[PDB]
């Protein structure tokens, strides 16, 4: 009621981690990419 809600401050946090764990996926792509060195 009054206090409304407040548990809509962990879901924002939990948006956050998730975007975070895919930031770091994309960077270890780079790792992934390094098999082009033995491609060529």
């Amino acid at each position: 009621g009054s206090v409304k809600k407040l548990n809509d401050e962990v879901a924002l946090e939990r948006l956050k981690n998730e975007r975070h764990v895919h930031d770091e996926e994309v960077e270890l792509e780079r790792l992934k990419n390094e098999r082009h060195d033995h491609d060529y």
